């Protein structure tokens, strides 16, 4: 089988800045599984970032952790089987190693285990600057 | 939560030469779990290397994907906490991102699947030239 997932983007910012973030999906998996991302901070396990509904076309669902409500954004664009992960005015403390994340049980855009991911794309190191 | 895997080594190799992987786990994940490896060739999803379970006692049982029988050793140690695979007669077949795994449902090393994975560590690429 065929990696499903492929991350795009990445480096180091200064705090206030922002950074725009890419995976794209097979057909298959963007149509059918929620699509989300996690961040895997030093030291510490990854958590939650944000989650999109399955196959987000015209219209979607999007939810959040409360860390980053209202600064981070995700989206997509069916044409490119693409995610984005918008992040906004950056603290040092979003430093870490991002990872999207598919679910083929889910359908609604919500908290996301990650023991129930199905497929991961290659952590990319966003780093923040003080 | 603090980070529950944490691995070491990696590198270039020569075709036919031997390379060792290790990762640690928190006290409570590896008592908890059934340890294995994954790997990643360029472009594909991960695939099962092997496992490896606690029995009563110093005892373990370890399982080998097919790819893998005979090549590599996979082991464990309580007072460290850490899982081993050690990989002898390496091929450019072999070249792939290592992953380590947690399984806290498995209780005997069999085949794992990945979507049934708790947590990972972070990738670590292998390379073999020919």
């Amino acid at each position: 089988m065929e990696v499903q997932l492929v991350e795009s983007g990445g480096g180091l910012v200064q705090a206030g800045d922002s950074l725009r973030l890419s995976c794209t999906a097979s057909g298959r998996t963007f149509s059918r599984a929620v699509m989300g991302w996690f961040r895997q901070a030093p030291g510490k396990e990854r958590e939650f970032v944000a989650a999109i509904s399955a196959a987000p076309g015209t219209a979607y669902y999007a939810f959040y952790a409360d860390s980053v409500r209202g600064r981070f954004s995700i989206s997509a664009d069916s044409a490119k089987n693409t995610v984005y992960l918008q992040m906004n005015s950056l603290k040092p403390e979003d430093t870490a190693v991002y990872y999207c994340a598919a679910d083929l049980k889910m359908q609604v855009a919500a908290y996301m285990n990650q023991r129930s991911v199905d497929y991961w794309g290659q952590g990319t190191q966003v780093t923040v600057s003080s």
